[PDB]
């Protein structure tokens, strides 16, 4: 299966500028957490958020152009991306925007990281329906030291 992962602050703001509005150290975490050992699909904004590959991870990249890294496989079809990956049981989509609009019609499960947090951002997240999904996990968490808002973690199986 297909899976996205994302963490959406209030109104479904994914962020901004090719950036993220807040920091939190602890989604990170739970980030790694979640895809150590899988392929993660990505876009090439993300990446070039990110910067330099993921260790533990099989880094996909889409990218209508070409590849500029020999150390991460790109991609210029979601079938490429898709085909990239093989025969694993869970396959990573990481973002960012159009990439989640994308796949999400082929996810069956959401790992979300609700931050409690009101900002302005140019990116959103895909309008999921509620009526399709069953979320199958909750995990709240206070601001801190390091993380400075709130969070809740879940995670929804398309019903
Ligand atoms: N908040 C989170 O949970 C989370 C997770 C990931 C990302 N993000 C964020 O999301 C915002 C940026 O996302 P974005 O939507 O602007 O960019 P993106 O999805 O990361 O990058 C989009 C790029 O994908 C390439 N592309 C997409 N689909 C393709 C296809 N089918 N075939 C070929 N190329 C394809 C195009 O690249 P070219 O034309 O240049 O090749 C396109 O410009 C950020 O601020 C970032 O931090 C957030
Ligand atoms: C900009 N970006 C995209 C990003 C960030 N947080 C997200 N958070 C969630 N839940 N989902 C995403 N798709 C997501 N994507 C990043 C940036 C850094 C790292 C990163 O460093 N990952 C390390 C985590 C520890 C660290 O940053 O030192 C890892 O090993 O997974 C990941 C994604």
């Amino acid at each position: 299966m297909i899976s996205l992962i994302a963490a959406l602050a209030v109104d479904r703001v994914i962020g901004m500028e090719n950036a993220m509005p807040w920091n939190l150290p602890a989604d990170l975490a739970w980030f790694k957490r979640n895809t150590l050992d899988k392929p993660v699909i990505m876009g090439r904004h993300t990446w070039e958020s990110i910067g330099r590959p993921l260790p533990g991870r099989k880094n996909i990249i889409l990218s209508s152009q070409p590849g500029t890294d020999d150390r991460v496989t790109w991609v210029k079809s979601v079938d490429e991306a898709i085909a990239a990956c093989g025969d694993v049981p869970e396959i990573m989509v990481i973002g960012g925007g159009r990439v989640y609009e994308q796949f999400l019609p082929k996810a069956q499960k959401l790992y979300l990281t609700h931050i409690d947090a009101e900002v302005e951002g140019d990116t959103h997240f895909p309008d999921y329906e509620p009526d399709d999904w069953e979320s199958v996990f909750s995990e709240f968490h206070d601001a801190d030291a390091q993380n400075s808002h709130s969070y809740c973690f879940e995670i929804l199986e398309r019903r």
